[PDB]
């Protein structure tokens, strides 16, 4: 099924009878750092294999939902569930539920996600506001918009040099500020390992090299569609470990550990994300 | 359809009966720098789909002929409308009209693109003759030649050492001097970014780093079937920007941009690829 | 057919049937490098072709057997045409045969190839032992893991900081100083080139600039894949040129040159490979 213009509105069509409301914000969350969807008000959750032409996500397993409702006195939707382009997704099918959420009226996407620190500044628990991207994919011929352009959504070429809102990036600054934890966030850029394998040793020496400050798996897919297509975007990092320093001391990473950083930064993370749909313009 | 010998004999086959023309140069024209193809003399336009396993088009749309005839008392075919990997299209689809013209009698091919300009000393309007590459979807596993090797057209492993002619960039030069617009030519290292985002500022950064000079989405997989071949050639950049300053800058660039800067230099381009056709050894 | 733990187990139980061996070392030789498997002590030949779920190799040709038997007072099992990713295999066409190694009890897997020389230490006809590498293919989204994973097997997100167990390097060296060669043997990192051409002069550069030592296109797939499921691994390249000082010289290499520096360094390579399978703890 093609990530096209008839197939997205066959999908929207079915939502907008079942759930009412019209979102203009939509939110994905990373592994662990789904809390806030649970709190959704007067919320509707719609399974994805209920969806017509949404993607088949049976072989993972695990949640996959969309939930709509209201956050702050603001209309949002949620992926709760998020689909990795390691898992074998083809483009068409990351890049559908994101044009579904154009066509349901989504004019801004916050993004958070798990990751590798890279900059010697990082510590385990920091967050990182992602000022731009390194897409290895796209470099090597598997850019999210390899096919056919679908006109309806956006451009041929599209230019990514202000995909990062910049507007977006000083609000989470300032209530970070607001709130007496501005010490854990930085500012910085992210590269794209496809995965699933960590970055090696020597994969982060070689980042460290290129001006890469933070890494991992996921993200840069779903910006580049949500760009083409004219939707806003703030993503923010929470960084596990320093990959850099692990390679000095030939310690290792593991996704028990990441996960129980997940842990002790989901609460504060959900509070802050609450705060900054309540703001938006 | 594999880009095999029998199956690119058949549609050499085809041509030579439409044709009458026996052609030993063929050209590549980059987008808005086809106006040579309009003046090829006595010549015979045969779209792709009427001939026998070229590479269905009908997806992306706009033109596709092969064109042949004379310029400058030369035989010459002319890819009017070219496969750029971004669309989607297989390494079988790209390599086999290169074979074609292999079966035809081609020797020299001649090949323009328009790029994004890298090192600090190339400006918009400026042009680049291409000395070597750096393959950023060969060295991920999207080389062109992936796949089993068609042992009739070349080697399993090709050496690209001397894939770029020197006595070609040689007469280019020269003749750029006989009319005094060396002040534009320059040499230079292009990467092969897959696309179709232009680079991105950070992804610019790090080519900068890295030794390229130019960065563009076409030109790479074509030179690679044409030396497998044992095609001679000539591949010439026009600079639309320069991406370090514009990151510097926080300028934008887009087709619409780009194709200005086309037509600007369109009709330069053209007496000079005539000359070096007339020119060839 | 998915490298599952079914298809694997149904082609394990046909091996097990016709060899009576039970193998508890793996070993995969390069281009050339093949010599010792033809002295496996009481031996069985199995052609891939007629074991149950094993890859379709009659495109590429050449040979494909399994072959058990004794080396040292050793059990071993050793895959006799190796299968690469530049010739169109899938991940699970290059992983079943790995996953059915685990199956038949392989704890050690002894890996050689042929690789150019990017650190300027490294000469033709010298050895390094691997010690990490650069997947240019897995940061691009082409890892041999991008897929469902195969729980029974190994996790999803794999740690390769102790991929190329280190005690096994220590014990390599070893046995080049009790014989006098040590000269010949350094260590370095790995990058991966999917291939098939061979590295570029500027990607050379860019190798160098980015430190690594060595390059080719094969061993990181089989690492990977040995690593999820918990097999130590050993893994040697023998240097077949040095790519900078062509690249400074204007000279080229080609799979003759090769194979012959294969040649000259076949039996000492077979008698090095098979004290470390006798001298394993
Ligand atoms: C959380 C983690 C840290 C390391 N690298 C990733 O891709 C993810
Ligand atoms: C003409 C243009 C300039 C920027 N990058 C490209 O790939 C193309
Ligand atoms: C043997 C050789 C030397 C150069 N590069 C490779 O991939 C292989």
């Amino acid at each position: 099924v093609v990530a096209n213009y008839e197939n997205a509105s066959m999908a929207a069509d079915y939502i907008k009878r079942v759930s009412n409301v019209l979102p203009d914000i939509g939110i994905i969350c990373g592994s662990g750092l789904g809390k806030l969807i649970e709190e959704i008000e007067e919320r509707k959750v719609i399974p994805y294999i209920n969806i017509p032409n949404f993607p088949k996500t049976t072989v993972a397993g695990h949640v996959g939902n969309l939930v709509l409702g209201s956050v702050g006195g603001r209309k949002i939707v949620a992926m709760q569930g998020r689909l990795h382009m390691y898992e074998g997704y083809s483009n068409q099918e990351i890049a559908l539920p994101i044009r579904v959420m154009k066509l349901l009226g989504v004019r801004v996407l916050l993004i958070t996600n798990l990751a590798g620190g890279i900059n010697r500044k990082l510590k385990s628990g920091d967050f990182v506001l992602i000022k731009g991207h390194i897409n290895f994919p796209g470099l090597g011929l598997n850019n999210v918009l390899v096919g056919p352009n679908q006109d309806e959504f956006g451009p041929r070429f599209p230019d990514l040099s202000n995909a990062y809102d910049r507007l977006l990036q000083q609000l989470a600054l300032k209530i970070a500020q607001e709130n007496d934890f501005q010490d854990l966030v930085h500012e910085g850029v992210y590269a794209f390992n496809g995965g699933p394998t960590y970055e090696s040793p020597d994969e982060s020496n070689m980042l460290l090299k290129l001006g890469c400050d933070v890494v991992g798996m996921s993200t840069v897919p779903e910006v580049i569609i949500a760009c083409h297509c004219g939707i806003k975007v703030l993503a923010v990092s929470l960084i596990a470990n320093n990959s850099i320093l692990d390679a000095e001391n030939d310690v290792s990473i593991n996704h028990e550990k990441v996960l129980a950083v997940a842990e002790k930064r989901a609460d504060l993370l959900q509070m802050w994300f609450k705060e900054i749909i309540t703001r938006l313009p």
